[PDB]
DNA sequence: CGAAACTGTCTCACGACGTTTTGC
DNA sequence: GCAAAACGTCGTGAGACAGTTTCG
């Protein structure tokens, strides 16, 4: 539960609502009570030559790591706790990207709750399509809409 | 001579790191003494559907505009004072574009001279070789070395 | 089972120039 | 003659997913 510097926070909330990415997915997975991972993402993607900036982020923000894939790395934190906690302390200086943190919060202090409910889970998953819906969504097939699959 | 919040600074410089680029560029043009103009830019892009917050930004920074591009828009700042004004506050905060930033300060503080003696223009068209360098530059086709046509 | 990771890629949304036209 | 504006483009450097797997 680490508190954050503002002046970093307020610098990191520029750089996230440039070249950052908060997600917030429905990945079916049979394994699952619902047949489906609500999976949530925060991430920084940059050039591989510029990774020790996610490098630092790594170090910077305590939890999370870096992964490469080719020209390009990206700093990926999907552990919920560290993610709540910090989005909840970065989440008042962004610009773009605020409304798809708020909602990726309100997703995971509902988590217990909708891994409940059919009806409570496919609620959440309305959160999702709103969270793709604010991004350049571009790609996306598992809406709340396909996990409605559930009836039966 | 506008004084800037700390904290929209801080932000901003974020944000510059991120979707902004830093450009200094030597324009062949035949109306100039060397035959080429030195010119500097400050540009933020951005996706035309959030031209508002590029908009907005004209508003906070006080100059400069906004151009339409496609898909595209990008907010712009070439006035070389307010520009000196602008990356004067700005640079301390930024962390990918730092040293260029730098630069082109270096460059607009020394472009009287350099008016002057074509061998200070050549090492003035050094500076922003260095800052091309800098950026992933790709698509550059003038640089110093290109302007050593004042021989003759 | 389920939190989180490992792995790959679609379609840009940017970055970083260049070329031309003004205007004092 | 130089500063600032206009208008247009190369080649990504991002964003935003998808899909399958690890293992307490
Ligand atoms: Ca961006
Ligand atoms: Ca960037
Ligand atoms: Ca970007």
């Amino acid at each position: 539960n680490t508190k954050y510097n503002k002046e970093f926070l307020l610098y990191l909330a520029g750089f996230v609502d440039g070249d950052g990415s908060i997600i917030a997915q429905i990945k079916p997975n049979q394994s699952y009570k619902f047949k489906h991972q609500l999976s949530l993402t925060f991430q920084v993607t940059q050039k591989t030559q510029r990774r020790w900036f996610l490098d630092k982020l790594v170090d910077e923000i305590g939890v999370g790591y870096v992964r490469d894939r080719g020209s390009v790395s990206d700093y990926i934190l999907s552990e919920i706790k560290p993610l709540h906690n910090f989005l909840t302390q970065l989440q008042p200086f962004l610009k773009l990207k605020q409304k798809q943190a708020n909602l990726v919060l309100k997703i995971i202090e509902q988590l217990p709750s909708a891994k409940e409910s059919p009806d409570k889970f496919l609620e959440v998953c309305t959160w999702v399509d709103q969270i793709a819906a604010l991004n350049d969504s571009k790609t996306r097939k598992t809406t709340s809409e396909t996990v409605r699959a559930v009836l039966d």
